[PDB]
């Protein structure tokens, strides 16, 4: 099955998934200079005050800190988007080191990692039904560079000792995502896919200028986890992050000048 090895990485994908070879797939390069400032997009709204995480999972090719989405809370609106969008999930892709590990890149540069804050669109009932529509997704990625901590960050990686290996879980109640989110909303958006198998064209992508920092000791521990379940050869979850795809008839659109 899919991951992200020499025999079943990225450039392999399009064999079980060939819209992996689509028209709208992602990440890409953001290329600062073309991207295009549009004065009709509207600020952002993330509105998080009410958002109920439930539990953390390793999936095998990454961690998902999983929200209540049974009810209207934590959502997103405005910006590019029509409607609202409620969140479901955050993960993270990440290098073996901190010069890369990005899915977009901004003029080519590679952050060390990026979050993906996942949310469906309202319109289509739940996430299994937004995945089957071109404005189903709305993901809003947040790179992360090395340096100072993030406070909000910390009880993320406390526990993930708790959960190293493919399909443990663990109750993750109370997490605040506000602590993950830089202080400026200024982005850029485009039309895309989700990075991972299956690779559905579905996502509006609003990606923010401003990357959070975090520690080398945060990100460390991201390192430690693992891509095999329990009893298996360890393979440390490391490098989960998908290139940059052609961007093909795509413009990508920056909210502020
Ligand atoms: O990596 C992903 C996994 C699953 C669902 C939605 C979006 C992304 S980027
Ligand atoms: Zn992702």
């Amino acid at each position: 099955h899919w991951g992200y090895g020499k025999h079943n990485g990225p450039e392999h994908w399009h064999k079980d998934f060939p819209i992996a070879k689509g028209e709208r797939q992602s990440p890409v390069d953001i290329d600062t200079h073309t991207a295009k400032y549009d004065p009709s997009l509207k600020p952002l709204s993330v509105s998080y005050d009410q958002a109920t995480s439930l539990r953390i999972l390793n999936n095998g090719h990454a961690f998902n800190v999983e929200f209540d989405d049974s009810q209207d809370k934590a959502v997103l609106k405005g910006g590019p988007l029509d409607g609202t969008y409620r969140l479901i999930q955050f993960h993270f892709h990440w290098g073996s080191l901190d010069g890369q590990g990005s899915e977009h890149t901004v003029d080519k540069k590679k952050y060390a990692a990026e979050l993906h804050l996942v949310h469906w669109n309202t319109k289509y009932g739940d996430f299994g039904k937004a995945v089957q529509q071109p404005d189903g997704l709305a993901v809003l990625g947040i790179f992360l560079k090395v340096g100072s901590a993030k406070p909000g960050l910390q009880k993320v990686v406390d526990v993930l000792d708790s959960i190293k290996t493919k399909g443990k879980s663990a109750d993750f109640t109370n997490f605040d995502p506000r602590g993950l989110l830089p202080e400026s909303l200024d982005y850029w958006t485009y039309p895309g896919s989700l990075t991972t198998p299956p690779l559905l064209e579905c996502v509006t992508w609003i990606v923010l200028k401003e990357p959070i920092s975090v520690s080398s000791e945060q990100v460390l521990k991201f390192r430690k986890l693992n891509f095999n379940g329990e009893g298996e050869p360890e393979e440390l979850m490391v490098d989960n992050w998908r290139p940059a795809q052609p961007l093909k008839n795509r413009q990508i659109k920056a909210s502020f000048k």
